[PDB]
C-alpha cells in the first residue's frame, strides 16, 4: 500500500556521524545527533552541517521530548538533591536517561532551547523521541491515558509552532507512539512531514507476528494517503555475512517498500554507531 516515498533511502545513526563521509554516501536524509558526543562540547557547526546540506542531502536532528538525557547541555547537577517534580525515575532500558513529565513548563522550555541550537546550526528537520512517554505516565497510574495522550499531542504541536516561526519548512517526524492520532483531533497528522518507527516487522533479528505490524501500519497508511512519508528502521543486520540474515534485510526492504515504509537496516546491537552500508542493497 506504498506510495507516496520521496526519498530513495535514509540513514539513522546517532552515534561518530561524519558530515563528509554522509556528504558522499547517495543517502539522501540522514537523521543524527545535534552533537558528535551528544554533549555540548560535541554541538555540530553550522559548517559541518552545511557540508551535507552542500551535497544534497537533508539533515535531521535527533531531539528526545520524552526523556532528560543525563549528557546533555541542559542537565543540573543541582537535579540530583533538589529533584524537579517532573524529573522522574531512570529507564531500567536507557541508563542515563530519565522519564519527564513532558507537559511542565520547565521540560517544554528546555526542549524549546534545545531546537534554538538545532535551527541555528542549520538542521532541516527535528526527529521526535519518546513520544510514548504518553503510555508510560498513564501505565505508572501517575495521569489518565486520554490526558497524556493529549499533553504529548498539544506538545508537539508547540514544538511545530517553534521551529516552525523560524523555518517554515522545518520537517518534523516523531518517533513511535503513532497510536497516539486516536487522540488527536486531526491537527497532528496534519501538522508533521512525516512519522518514524522502530520495530514494524522485525523486532532484532526476530519476525513480528502479522496482527502486531498491520495495527501499527493502519495509523502509518491513513499518514502515507495525506502526503507524509514514513521512515522504518528495523534492527536486522547482525552484522554477517550469512544466508539468513541477508536474506531477511531483504524481506525487510520488501515489506516495507511494499507498504510505502522507506527501509533501513540497522545493527541489532542497537547502537546505531557507523553509517550501515550494505553492498547492493543499502543505499541501493
Amino acid at each position: 500500500e506504498g506510495w507516496f516515498m520521496p526519498f530513495d533511502n535514509w540513514l539513522y545513526q546517532l552515534q561518530n556521524a561524519d558530515p563528509v563521509e554522509i556528504s558522499s554516501s547517495g543517502f539522501e536524509i540522514a537523521v543524527i545527533d545535534y552533537s558528535k558526543d551528544g554533549s555540548e562540547s560535541g554541538e555540530y557547526s553550522p559548517e559541518e552541517i552545511k557540508i551535507m546540506v552542500d551535497a544534497g542531502v537533508v539533515p535531521v536532528a535527533y531531539v528526545n521530548i520524552g526523556q532528560a538525557e543525563d549528557y546533555r547541555f541542559y542537565w543540573k547537577e543541582s537535579w540530583y538533591t533538589n529533584t524537579p517534580e517532573w524529573l522522574g525515575e531512570e529507564d531500567p532500558a536507557w541508563p542515563g536517561n530519565y522519564f519527564v513529565k513532558y507537559w511542565y513548563n520547565e521540560w517544554k522550555e528546555i526542549v524549546f532551547s534545545y531546537l534554538d541550537r538545532v535551527i541555528d546550526q542549520g538542521f532541516k528537520g527535528i526527529y521526535l523521541d519518546r513520544i510514548d512517554s504518553f503510555e508510560y505516565w498513564a501505565q505508572e497510574g501517575v495521569i489518565s491515558r486520554r490526558s497524556a495522550a493529549r499533553k504529548m499531542i498539544n506538545f508537539v504541536l508547540e514544538i511545530a509552532e517553534y521551529v516552525r516561526e523560524r523555518k517554515p519548512d522545518m520537517l518534523i517526524i516523531p518517533q513511535n507512539g503513532e497510536n497516539i492520532l486516536d487522540f488527536d483531533d486531526g491537527q497532528l497528522a496534519s501538522t508533521v512531514s512525516g512519522w518514524a518507527v522502530e520495530n514494524l516487522f522485525y523486532l532484532k533479528t526476530i519476525p513480528l507476528e502479522e496482527n502486531e505490524t498491520k495495527s501499527r501500519l493502519e495509523y502509518l497508511i491513513r499518514l502515507n494517503r495525506k502526503g507524509k512519508f514514513i521512515l522504518s528502521v528495523d534492527y536486522v543486520d547482525d552484522g554477517s555475512d550469512s544466508f539468513e540474515n541477508i536474506s531477511r534485510i531483504l524481506d525487510y526492504y520488501e515489506k516495507a517498500k511494499r507498504n510505502g515504509c522507506i527501509p533501513y537496516a540497522a545493527r541489532s546491537d542497537l547502537e546505531l554507531d557507523e553509517m550501515n552500508v550494505i553492498e547492493g542493497i543499502q543505499p541501493p
